[PDB]
DNA sequence: ATTTTGACGCT
DNA sequence: AGCGTCAA
């Protein structure tokens, strides 16, 4: 009752760019705008692997992970843009730079946590308080929320999409108490007004559209964001949680899409997030551990305390290349040449990072996979990163992996290498 | 033969 | 530290 926390103490948003790499390529090449199109890396093997797909192309069934040759079978007029290739490998620089454009705009509104190349969480609690003080008891107009959905509404006693959206928004705004500056629902609504402004700024200043979720924590904001993609935002209130979770597959909640989620389903014999409420906290801890159990117990009630971390920049800078099938590296010269290629890209990115962000990486992580090994990585070894020099970094990586070559003949490498990975970590201010 | 990334947890 | 999980 009066002491049961309800996890309504924050306003958190999650902004996720729509079909991001596709929009970057469509901004650059207007011929691709409003077309079924996809972004592909490489081309020789089955037309290249698709990594991003416009919504027009998704209507034909085109998906990520599909080979372009296969996507063309579903969508013969599919347009394709290829990822840049530099030093023999795919180079994602254009998308990292576009990401910086968006992150820098979002940071004008609030502290952000960069969650991925095209997603950031926003802690809007303070901005909401300020905006509520400015508003001075003034009601919030539907015109301030032109792309907002209120999850769960309309309800109770038009057949078009926008009509339903407006009916739900009208019900929501009709039922708010605007004089109570401590109302969580009012706080979320002001949050959504701010997110409309943030999304408009992103689109105005970059050309890119995005979706967003607004709720009281990161997990619900993320879930909310996906409910009405693309180019829309969704408010998930605390009160919407029981109905929303009553038919929500467990795997849809962030962190439960893999083995742990499968084990929750198997061990407990349930399917939906809401079914978790019938277990005690101790029961969940007994099956899934102290941390996961407490997290599950609160999360299924819509409560999560994970903070929006103040971090706009990635914590690592990495370069990776697979060598599948017959391309596996089988000679010392091959391994050294590709380590150099990776190291040269890493050097270029690190030097730019040091100039832009006043920091230096101090550790180099080298990871490889050997042909035959079932694990993704066969070996992961660190060494010191003391100079931004590609030849030195490639030599040091070779030094830390050379003992993996079983072959008695020095010129041959066995078992052949199917993956090389260099990652700069442990940044210090400079 | 999706590939190329990142973050964080465990021991 | 090195390995594993989960997510763009
Ligand atoms: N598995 C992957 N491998 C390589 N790149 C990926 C992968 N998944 C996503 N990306 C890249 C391309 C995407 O445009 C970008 C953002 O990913 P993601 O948010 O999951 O999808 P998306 O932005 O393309 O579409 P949308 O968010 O509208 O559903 O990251
Ligand atoms: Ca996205
Ligand atoms: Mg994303």
């Amino acid at each position: 009752g009066p002491h049961m926390a309800t996890g309504q103490d924050r306003v958190v948003a999650l902004v996720d760019m729509d079909c991001f790499f596709v929009q970057v390529e469509q901004r650059q090449n207007p011929h691709l705008r409003n077309k079924p199109c996809a972004v592909v890396q490489y081309k020789s093997w089955k037309g290249g692997g698709i990594i991003a797909v416009s919504y027009e192309a998704r209507a034909f069934g085109v998906t990520r992970s599909m080979w372009a040759d296969d996507a063309k079978k579903l969508c013969p007029d599919l347009l394709l843009a290829q990822v840049r290739e530099s030093r023999g490998k795919a180079n994602l620089t254009k998308y990292r730079e576009a990401s910086v454009e968006v992150m820098e705009i979002m940071s004008r509104f609030a502290v952000i946590e960069r969650a991925a190349i095209d997603e950031a969480y926003v802690d809007l609690t303070s901005a909401v308080q300020e905006r509520l003080q400015k508003l001075q008891g003034q009601p919030i107009s539907a015109d301030l929320l032109p792309s907002t959905y209120i999850e769960g509404l309309p309800q109770g006693p038009t057949v078009q999409k926008e009509g339903m959206r407006k009916q739900g928004l009208f019900q929501w705004l009709d039922s708010l108490q605007i004089d109570n500056l401590t109302s969580p629902d009012l706080q979320l609504t002001v949050g959504a007004v701010i997110v409309e402004e943030m999304r408009a700024a992103i689109e105005r200043e970059t050309g890119f559209q995005c979706s967003a979720g607004i709720s009281h924590n990161k997990v619900l904001a993320k879930l909310a964001c996906g409910l009405n993609k693309p180019n829309r935002q969704t408010l998930v209130s605390h009160g919407s949680v029981p109905q929303l979770f009553s038919q929500m597959p467990i795997r849809k909640i962030r962190s439960l899409g893999g083995k742990l989620g499968a084990s929750v389903i198997e061990i407990l014999g349930i399917e939906y997030m809401g079914e978790l409420t019938q277990f005690t906290e101790s029961q969940l801890q007994s099956h899934f551990g102290e941390k996961n159990g407490s997290w599950l117990y609160a999360m299924c009630r819509g409560i999560e305390h994970d903070p929006v971390k103040p971090r706009q920049l990635p914590k690592t800078i990495g370069c990776s290349k697979n060598f599948p099938g017959k391309t596996a590296l089988a000679t010392r010269e091959q391994v050294q040449w590709w380590l150099l290629q990776l190291a040269q890209e890493l050097e270029e990115r690190l030097t730019k990072d040091r100039n832009d962000n006043d920091r230096v990486a101090t550790q180099l992580v080298v990871s490889i996979r050997v042909q035959g090994d079932k694990r993704l990585s066969s070996l992961r070894r660190c060494c010191a990163l003391t100079r931004y020099d590609a030849h030195k970094m490639s030599h040091d990586a070779f030094t830390v992996i050379k003992n993996c070559n079983t072959s008695g003949i020095q010129t041959e490498w066995s078992p052949p290498l199917t993956m090389l990975f260099l990652c700069a970590t442990k940044f210090s201010a400079s």
